[PDB]
């Protein structure tokens, strides 16, 4: 009986009256009274994640049995825990003699067991203590799932959260924990609105005690600030928004904020590819309100184009827009993944970034250099779980993008492309993927935002000494008369603009009478054009 | 009586009889008894698959040791199990060597018995196994055996395997019978040897993941548990196992019984069900299907070599689909290729992929590799009209015996896979000179071997709002976030026929159309409001354009 | 007290007889006592293909130490067994290794030089590092040690070669196998051992027989040890039935049953039961080939031949090729010899040489060289004679392969080799190779040779036996043809217990059908499924036929029906 300053007692709570009411997971009590039930691998590990409520499931079970549920060999079994809070192994011997004298009614309850597994190996071998654990899914994996001399006495439960309105109908057990300090009166519109906005800053929390974390924050945010006597459900928003986005980051929905448009970056900053460019914004709008399906990457796509259209410019364009920032993509080249020596090594080479800010849309260019594994990987990746990592730590695909604008086909035109596409990717990249679009070449049309874009470049260039150009129209067609060349695309425009204008206006820059302040014209000349 | 702290005594424990029976299995005990009794290359090494019954094997030796029956060389000694996951950087050593301390202090005949001992190795316990102190009865598996106790051992001349595969279901309907009292002390209802041989057959059937000895006994374990919590029918019966193993898979209680009659009766509209129409090709597949099954020809030969053809989009791959959903329990069972790049003569082998040390060595071949693994699988050869007069020769040695050689060397077998030759021949004729056609364009006794050569239909007007509906009804968890449920009016359901037909590709872009065009038209208003989930989402068609 | 917990002493192992007398090598115990003896770098090292007797050769030298018949400098010098595993063992920190070690050469070279050292399998003295294994050679290469070693010529090679500094100080005394007759005296001497461990007694004969068919049939281990194993296993199984089985000596046919339960080889003298089956083979044969009787006497004579022992032991047991008229006979004679001698009809190691239209791709049943894709991997037919070495090897239509195939069974014939990609051999000593074609094809057995000769060479077709041409078939055995394909089919009807009753004009209308005189009985299997299988499926199907109904079959005025 010595173990009341080496561990906790459980038996007696529920008895006297101190406990906690926690409601639902009837049958994860039923199936650890069952597996407890067993003659072999009894004794189950409540598995999953931390702040899920492992602990409420065991005092639950405590509850049930003190109250009476339980089958005829469990006759209330003066359920304990263990204190790791006394530590030294000369201790341990003291806490299991009340256990091996005991007659298979004292069973224990340890709390992270994987910290344990010597000395209680040996005794669970021969069963005079049952020992009910918990642990998480990769410690589990990492300790206890490598020596098949221990998984024949541990058979895994598998725990989840509670659903959102399931966390919403057992908010009420918590009306006074917290909220003690300023009296905020709390109300219901609000509590169904905390959880509601579990997806505004982060990812990682879960549903049952970090929605209670999201709840604290909010709080303790407003007693901060007002220092009114009610809560507010958007101000806990705020609270929430303010650090995923500066001006307390977008409000509600509100579509017809930036995506509605779509264009504004992406039709002024990638001249021609209209019809993918329609495409796809109609793509997003059709998906970008959580209005696909369950967790998918909620996006991907594919399209075509040949070098010199203005691919790579499309994807870094849409980053600065699509969540405000530069990071807001990743590109993967697998001028690396093409053999089977390197399909582990993602899993991991972008894990660390796309675990770390989970912010980004993930680009792979061409699949010309790529492996029929990686495809797998993806499709895996695709409706069959979000990831899985090799060491164990799983990283969700919430707001990632699927895009390949491969040269697949580009010398056809709409029959070899698709014919290519429906080969070349064999395991379905057609069914799960959304539309499969076009590009639109260079067009003599499409040149005027071409060289209007880039001589705002160069100018933006050229401030830093404080000279700007006067660019007539006339040299603006006579440089697009000469460049065109619709094999090579706009670097030969861009080689030219260098050539033509920069050669001489270096020239001159460091031959004087152009210094710092001047304004230079532009005017065509037959063959050349001055300055 | 030295240290007696990191190991156990299967022979002390059995001197008072916590040891389980050990019924059968009374020849691998002996060849053990027989291995250890040698003068050179003794102590044995188990070798099997985990929880085949290894560690009962030494158990039944350690009983018929207590009790008595082996030689007198072999009696009057004991045993001692030994913990790889006790002792193990560094000082691992130093608690090995104490261990063999005790063991060389015991200098004597006190067998030991180590379990999974390719963790271990290595030239530490060589000089000592190799001097006649110790004997060594290990345990481990075949693959590990060969990496671990092969590679570096060279005491590989100093451990003798035994091996030990895996009962029947007979044997193991016995072992169950004879373990039996255990249970039905321990928990206590009652058992039904019906229910045993239930277990036995269903745990070999369908849970491939572990073996039977212990697989088994898991089933009857937690068929006595629930029905002890039950009783916050006092017998457990063939049918309360069922429940336990579609708990465990996943398939239903009802399908996970008679099978082999009451699922041929089902070709019916269980096929039906996901193709619309080609009545005449669903009852010509279904009775080919049917009767291969029954058992009467020849054993290799693939389980059905039927080619048909017609108009695309009229649903070609539907059917193959749906097949393939029905019998292998899964719709990502057909393997796809395109004979269309396979027309030259250089090209026959792609799929195959000959030679070692070439250039396409260790990708396989795009057949062989597909069948070598899911040996049950689907073929489909699109375009057919377009191959080298010598992809035929494969596809004819293929069906005259189920087998074939890869690349490798390998032998794969293609008795329980259904091969399928699309086509596109046929564009204007119905059903009068496509058939003088595909004979004379192929060779005429290749098309003896064949199956039914049966031609697809048209799709009737009347046959296409069917389409229209299962669209529909697929379209009915799109929007399963927020209930928003979907209205219906006819004319907007024939609507999409005529400008989603296209009768050049069937009914192809039926899916492509419908889902821009609704998805994009309400995203709009799926934010914007103007419904919530208790509205049928008015829509209907606009002059031009399907309206809201 | 330093080396005492780290060694043990073979000289005192000696003297209290725990120990085995050392037959013979008087060669390399020489070679190692002169090498042991002079002024500087005294260090042999025994070194050899493992299984050969190299510590055997040190535990000799210890029995001579402790006998006295070693030279003057030698006499009562304590030869000690170092070991390295139980020194590297308990060390983890900065020089804790390093003093052990030290305090061992101290106490060696301390006392006199009487102290002669022993590290077997010596290559895994180089490790121990983190300059480890490497405090040693200043008194290596000073005479101050002796250092007796013993270690593998591939370990050796792996380890040792690569510390060209180090292995200066050692001297190779090479060790090779024994011959047959050095093993029948190394048996003769430690027979009576065995014959104390085990409760039975040893015969002379058998010791002969294990030295004798330990070198004919296992072909991957080395003689010393190869031919003891026999003897230990027939001892050990004798005891295990005299014992706990409620005429008492191993002779040379228990040695026999060991052989051939491993190796599967069949290796014995024809004890009865087996013999009288051989007698009666051309003919439990010929239930199976009807016709072709001088084709059947041909193989017949092969194996009885071959298992009776009067046939060239270094040679494949028979090496024919047998050719002829289409549908004929030939593959399926290949096929029941197999059944016959193996009665697993699936057992044979068939290739299909329709498949090897291309000269590259030989390497399919070679490998590849080192340094290509698959290269680990071998060869398909070396692998899969290297296990089962009994099997009967069958090469398939042998015309349509590119004439550069004709090469390498050029010597896997006459021979019995072929070497992969790593280099080593396996043996066609104990199959039957076995090549069919189709040369000629319409013409007499003279015109038909003329095209053997026309597309082989004389140095191939000199190599195989008889060249059996196949003849062709008579209209009076088509029927005893359909008998066998009728007898097959019913006892496929047996996972039901249907019969069937086929009529006189059924068989011989079947037999008029499909036997055409340009594809032989090839169109007969199929035949008989179409017309009997397909509505004996449907009238199952449909009911009206059920388990046990003995159905008969008519010939209707059409095509045959039931
Ligand atoms: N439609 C376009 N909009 C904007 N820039 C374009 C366009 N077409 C070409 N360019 C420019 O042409 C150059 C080509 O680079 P990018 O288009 O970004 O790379 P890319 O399109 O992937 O070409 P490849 O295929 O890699 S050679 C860049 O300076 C682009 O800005
Ligand atoms: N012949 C047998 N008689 C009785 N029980 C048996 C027999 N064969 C197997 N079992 C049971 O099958 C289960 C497997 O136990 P083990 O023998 O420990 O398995 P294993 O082959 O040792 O694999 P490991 O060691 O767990 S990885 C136990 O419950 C045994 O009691
Ligand atoms: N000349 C010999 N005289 C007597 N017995 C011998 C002789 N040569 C070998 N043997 C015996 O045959 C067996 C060979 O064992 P070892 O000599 O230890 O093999 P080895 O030469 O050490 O090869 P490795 O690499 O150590 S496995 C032992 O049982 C020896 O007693
Ligand atoms: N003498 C025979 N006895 C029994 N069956 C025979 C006989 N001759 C032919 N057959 C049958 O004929 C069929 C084919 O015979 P095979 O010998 O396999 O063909 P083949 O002799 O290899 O000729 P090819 O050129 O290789 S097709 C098989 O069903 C055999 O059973
Ligand atoms: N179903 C539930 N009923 C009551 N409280 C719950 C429930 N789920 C989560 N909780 C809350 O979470 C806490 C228990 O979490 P805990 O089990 O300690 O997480 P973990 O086991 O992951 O460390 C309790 O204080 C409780 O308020
Ligand atoms: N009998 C049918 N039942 C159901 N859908 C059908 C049927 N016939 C055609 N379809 C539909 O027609 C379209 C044609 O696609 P697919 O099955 O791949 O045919 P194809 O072989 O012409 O490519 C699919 O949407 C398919 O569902």
């Amino acid at each position: 009986q010595a173990l009341q300053k080496y561990s906790t007692d459980l038996t007696a709570r529920a008895r006297e009256g101190k406990l906690d009411p926690v409601i639902g997971r009837d049958n994860e009590i039923r199936r650890v009274v069952q597996v407890l039930s067993r003659r072999t691998k009894n004794n189950p590990v409540l598995i999953g994640e931390p702040g899920v409520g492992k602990t409420a499931i065991v005092e639950g079970l405590a509850q049930r049995i003190v109250a009476g549920d339980v089958p005829e060999s469990l006759r209330d079994k003066t359920i304990v825990a263990l204190d790791l809070g006394s530590m030294f192994e000369e201790r341990l011997k003291a806490v299991l003699d009340d256990i091996k004298n005991s007659a298979g009614q004292i069973i224990t309850f340890i709390d992270e067991l994987h910290t344990i597994v010597n000395m209680i190996k040996p005794m669970l071998a021969r069963g005079e203590l049952r020992l009910v654990g918990a642990t998480t899914l990769d410690e589990y994996r990492k300790h206890i799932e490598k020596d098949a001399a221990l998984e024949r006495r541990f058979q895994q439960v598998y725990v989840g959260e509670p659903s959102v309105e399931d966390t919403i109908g057992i908010l009420r057990g918590l009306k006074d924990r917290y909220e003690v300090h300023h009296g905020v009166r709390i109300t219901d519109s609000a509590l169904v609105a905390a959880a509601t906005l579990s997806d505004r800053y982060i990812t990682a929390r879960f549903l049952p005690d970090k929605a209670i974390d999201l709840v604290d924050e909010a709080a303790s945010r407003l007693r901060m600030e007002i220092d009114k006597e009610e809560v507010g459900p958007d101000d806990i928003a705020d609270v929430v928004s303010a650090w995923t986005g500066i001006p307390a980051g977008r409000l509600l929905e509100g579509e017809t904020a930036k995506l509605l448009r779509m264009e504004d970056e992406l039709g002024k900053r990638v001249i021609g590819q209209k019809a993918a460019v329609t495409a796809v914004s109609d793509a997003v709008r059709r998906s970008r309100a959580g209005v696909s399906d369950p967790n998918r990457p909620t996006g991907a796509f594919m399209f075509l184009g040949p070098t010199g259209v203005g691919k790579t410019e499309l994807a870094k364009a849409l980053a600065d827009f699509l969540f405000d920032d530069e990071r807001a993509m990743v590109r993967i080249d697998m001028s690396e993944y093409g053999e089977k020596h390197t399909v582990a090594r993602l899993i991991g080479q972008l894990t660390e970034a796309v675990r770390r800010r989970p912010y980004t849309v993930v680009l792979f260019d061409e699949i010309e250099k790529a492996h029929p594994d990686v495809f797998d990987v993806l499709l895996q990746v695709l409706d069959e779980g979000r990831l899985t990592d090799g060491h164990g730590r799983t990283v969700d695909f919430r707001n990632t993008i699927l895009i390949l604008t491969s040269n697949l086909g580009s010398g056809g035109s709409a029959e070899q492309v698709l014919a290519a596409v429906r080969a070349t990717f064999k395991p379905e990249f057609i069914n799960r993927l959304d539309d499969v679009l076009i590009f639109e070449g260079l067009n003599p049309e499409e040149l005027v935002r071409i060289v209007d874009i880039q001589l705002a470049q160069l100018g933006k260039r050229l401030a830093q000494r404080r000279l700007q150009l006067q660019v007539s129209l006339p040299a603006k067609r006579w440089l697009a008369q000469r460049g065109f060349d619709p094999v090579y695309g706009a670097r030969p425009l861009r080689r030219l603009v260098q050539q033509a204008i920069g050669d001489q206006l270096a020239k001159m820059l460091l031959a004087g009478q152009v210094h710092d302040g001047d304004t230079v014209p532009v005017n065509v000349s037959p063959d050349a054009d001055s300055l």
